[PDB]
């Protein structure tokens, strides 16, 4: 039948401690709600005992209010076209200051977004 | 009804020019064949005019016999439990010598594997 476009973009990324907050925008025509079917990858430089340490890991979805490291949450059950929501990603270590990072978010439908910047 | 375990592992990774060959093993109970529904991410250091350059990109599936850069293929239509197959990933630039790389492969079912090593 009818195929609908899926499209996401990242509006902003903010770091607090070891928590990444990613503002995600739905710019497509599909509703996004099957979050367990998303994939989230973060590459960053962890501060491990004052040594900048490359870390690239996969993060799993949860609805738990206190997500463990290597988990992520989002502050809505459904992200509709034209709306935005905040993804919270819990990193295992605080980022080493002034280092680059990459966040990959893949929707259950296939389309994805990659954010590249500094923490 | 019945849930079956999906599990993949990487047996080996080989580099030829700008082509990555990843031997993927099915160690689960599901058949793997919905490759368009997989996600593949590669992080490496590209040789761009003799400057080692960080590159993290998503690669899309194709069955084309001459995949373009940022595409991947696999040498079977179906990877059954207990079998292995070779994924071919076409990188945009040859890797800079003796640098680290990461390959993330996510099945359509959810379970994934991350390979970490050097090219």
């Amino acid at each position: 039948l009818e195929q609908l476009e899926t499209k996401i973009t990242v509006s902003s990324v903010s770091l607090t401690g070891s928590t990444l907050n990613v503002v995600l925008e739905n710019n497509g025509s599909t509703n996004l709600y099957d979050f367990q079917g998303f994939s989230v990858i973060v590459q960053y430089y962890a501060n491990i005992s004052n040594i900048s340490t490359f870390n690239l890991s996969l993060y799993n979805y949860t609805k738990n209010s206190n997500p463990s490291p290597y988990y992520w949450t989002i502050n809505t059950p459904l992200l509709a076209p034209g709306s935005q929501a905040t993804l919270t990603i819990i990193l295992p270590y605080p980022p080493y200051p002034n280092t680059q990072a990459t966040v990959v978010i893949v929707t259950n439908y296939g389309p994805s977004v990659i954010w590249r910047g500094s923490l």
